C-alpha cells in the first residue's frame, strides 16, 4: 500500500485566522446528536457541567495553536554510543563493530560466573560449541565432522530461545493473573518483576525532569551494566550475588553460538535480536507519569518483547528445518560430485547459501544520485523466515515522505511468501522521480547524464533493528502519519533532522504532554 504525505514543521499553516467556531461547532453537533437520541433535558442539569467544561478545555488547547511539547525517542542510551548519522557509512559502520566488541567482551564474563548453572539448564552442548571455536586444541578432537557441531549449535542455541521464550510467557500470564489466582512462585516472579520496573520508573523520571524545554532527544542513559540489572524481564539463571544477568542475549553469545554458527555454514545471524529494553515500556512509564503503572500495561509491554523473541525464533527454525537440510543436501552432493571431503564444511558449500548483501534482513540506506542530502530512503527488510519489507523515502527539500509495502525478495535464503507488491526499483524509480519532477526552488538539475529519463539510487550500507520487524513497520507508518510526529522530530540542522528520522524509525518516538477524551 503505497502512501504519499508530505511532512509538516510548524512553519505551517499560518494562518487560517477564524479561529473560533471550534466552540460554535462542538456545540452544534453535540446538540445535534442529542436531537438523535431523545432530546437535551437530562443534561441540563449535570451534564452541561461536563459539556462546558470539555469545550473549555478543547478551547484553551486550540488557544496555544502550533505549540511545540518535548518528545524523546525511546530508548535508553547508554554507554559510548549516540544514534549514527543515517547518511555517512562511516560512522554507523564503526557503530555495528562497535557493539560487536563491547558486546562479545561482556558477554564473556556471563560465561565466566554462571558456566556451571547453565551446563545445569541447557548443558552439555553449549560448552562443547564454545570450546569448538576459542578453547585450545587438541583433546579429545576426532569427535568429529564441522556439519554436526554447526548442528549442534544451532539446535543448542534454539535450547536457549525456547528457554526465553517460555520463560517470558510465564511471566506475562503471572502479570495478568492477579493475586488470589498467583501460585506463590508465580507472586514472586511478578513482584520481583515490578520491583525491577520500579527502579526504571525512578530512573526515566529522573532523566526526565532535568531534560531541557522543548528538548528532542534520547528518554535516559545508563550505563549498559547497570540497566541490564534494573530491566531485564527474564534473566536466565538465578543472579547468585554476582552482577552480569544472564540475559540469553547473553548466553546466546557468551558462548558464541551465533558466532560459530556464522563461521560454520555461510549464514548470518546477527540480524536475531531484541531492543536492550522493550521501548513500549519505556513508553508506559512515561505516560503513567508519576501513578504506579497497573499489572495488565505491564503484561502488554512484555508480550510485546515477547513477540520480537518469538520472531528470532522462528527465524531460527526456519534456519534449522529449511535450510539446514538443504545444507546437508548441497554438502554432500558437492563430495560426491566433486568432494571436497565434508569432514570439514568446504567454502564453495557455504557460498551456495549466500544472498546478496543489500537483502540482509536490515535498514539499508540509499541516497539519490545527485547532490542532495535531502533525498534519501530505507529498504528495511525483516527476518528470512517471513521475508515481507518495505521502503520508506524522504525528500527533506519538498518535505515528503513516501512508503511503500514491498514484494518477496527471490534470494537463496527467503521463505517463499507470494508476490505483493511493487520492487524495490519499482518503488524507487517512482520516489525518484518524483523528486526530480518537484525540484523548481533549484537549477540545473538533474544535472545527471541524457537529463534525466532514468536515475538509481546510491546504495549506502544498513544498520541492524533491534525491536521486532512489524514494530519497525509500525514505526514507520507512525512516522508517515502521524503530524505531531512529524513536526517535532524534523527540527535541527539538516543532518540532525536525519539522525532523528532514523531513530524514530529504529526506536520509536514519543511526545509528552497530556490530553482529555470529549463526551461526543
Amino acid at each position: 500500500g503505497k502512501v504519499i504525505r508530505s511532512l509538516n514543521r510548524f512553519g505551517k499553516k499560518v494562518g487560517n485566522a477564524l479561529t473560533s467556531n471550534t466552540a460554535k461547532k462542538i456545540y452544534s453537533t453535540i446538540g445535534k446528536a442529542a436531537e438523535r437520541f431523545a432530546e437535551s433535558e437530562i443534561g441540563s442539569a449535570a451534564i452541561d457541567g461536563l459539556v462546558q467544561g470539555s469545550v473549555h478545555s478543547i478551547i484553551t488547547g486550540e488557544s496555544y495553536g502550533e505549540s511545540v511539547k518535548q518528545a524523546v525517542l525511546l530508548n535508553v542510551l547508554g554507554s559510548g554510543e549516540e544514534i549514527p548519522d543515517p547518511l555517512s557509512p562511516g560512522e554507523r559502520g564503526i557503530q555495528a563493530k562497535l557493539k560487536e566488541l563491547e558486546d562479545e567482551q561482556r558477554n564473556e564474563l556471563v560465561r565466566l560466573k554462571y558456566n556451571d548453572k547453565i551446563k545445569e539448564k541447557f548443558g552439555k552442548e553449549l560448552e562443547e560449541v564454545y570450546n569448538f571455536m576459542n578453547g585450545e586444541a587438541n583433546a579429545e578432537i576426532e569427535d568429529e565432522k564441522q556439519f554436526d557441531i554447526l548442528n549442534k549449535a544451532v539446535t543448542s542455541y534454539n535450547k536457549i530461545l525456547t528457554e526465553e521464550d517460555l520463560q517470558m510467557r510465564r511471566l506475562a500470564t503471572a502479570l495478568q493473573k492477579e493475586i488470589g489466582e498467583r501460585t506463590h512462585a508465580e507472586t514472586v516472579m511478578v513482584k520481583e518483576y515490578r520491583d525491577k520496573i520500579d527502579a526504571l520508573k525512578n530512573a526515566i523520571e529522573v532523566e526526565r525532569d532535568g531534560m531541557q524545554e522543548e528538548a528532542i532527544q534520547e528518554i535516559a542513559g545508563m550505563t549498559a551494566d547497570v540497566l541490564e540489572a534494573a530491566s531485564e524481564e527474564v534473566p536466565l539463571i538465578g543472579a547468585g550475588m554476582a552482577t552480569a544477568v544472564a540475559t540469553g542475549r547473553a548466553i546466546e553469545g557468551a558462548y558464541k553460538l551465533k558466532k560459530v554458527i556464522n563461521a560454520l555454514s555461510g549464514i548470518d545471524l546477527t540480524h536475531l535480536r531484541t531492543p536492550k529494553i522493550e521501548p513500549s515500556v519505556v513508553s508506559t512509564i512515561l505516560e503513567y507519569r508519576a501513578k504506579e503503572i497497573p499489572d495488565n500495561a505491564l503484561a502488554v509491554s512484555v508480550l510485546s518483547k515477547n513477540r520480537a523473541i518469538q520472531e528470532n525464533h522462528k527465524e531460527l527454525m526456519h534456519i534449522k528445518n529449511e535450510i539446514l537440510p538443504r545444507f546437508k543436501k548441497a554438502m554432500d552432493e558437492e563430495k560426491e560430485i566433486c568432494g571436497i571431503e565434508d569432514k570439514v564444511i568446504h567454502p564453495k558449500v557455504m557460498m551456495k547459501f549466500k544472498i546478496p548483501r543489500a537483502q540482509q534482513p536490515q535498514i539499508h540506506v540509499y541516497s539519490a544520485p545527485w547532490d542532495s542530502d535531502d533525498v534519501f530512503f530505507f529498504h528495511c527488510i525483516s527476518h528470512h523466515h517471513a521475508n515481507e519489507s518495505f521502503f520508506l523515502g524522504f525528500d527533506l527539500s519538498i518535505d515528503l515522505v513516501h512508503y511503500e509495502d514491498l514484494t518477496a525478495h527471490w534470494h537463496a535464503l527467503g521463505a517463499a511468501q507470494t508476490a505483493a507488491g511493487r520492487t524495490l526499483t519499482e518503488a524507487y524509480r517512482e520516489f525518484l522521480n518524483l523528486a526530480i519532477s518537484n525540484a523548481f526552488g533549484t537549477q540545473m538539475h538533474t544535472r545527471r547524464l541524457v537529463r534525466s529519463k532514468t536515475v538509481h539510487p546510491i546504495y549506502l550500507g544498513s544498520l541492524h533493528y533491534d525491536i521486532s520487524f512489524s514494530d519497525l513497520r509500525g514505526n514507520a507508518q507512525r512516522i508517515v502519519y502521524d503530524d505531531e510526529l512529524q513536526m517535532h522530530i524534523l527540527r535541527g540542522p539538516i543532518h540532525f533532522q536525519r539522525r532523528a528520522i532514523l531513530g524514530a524509525l529504529k526506536f520509536g518516538c514519543k511526545v509528552l504532554g497530556d490530553r482529555l477524551d470529549v463526551p461526543l
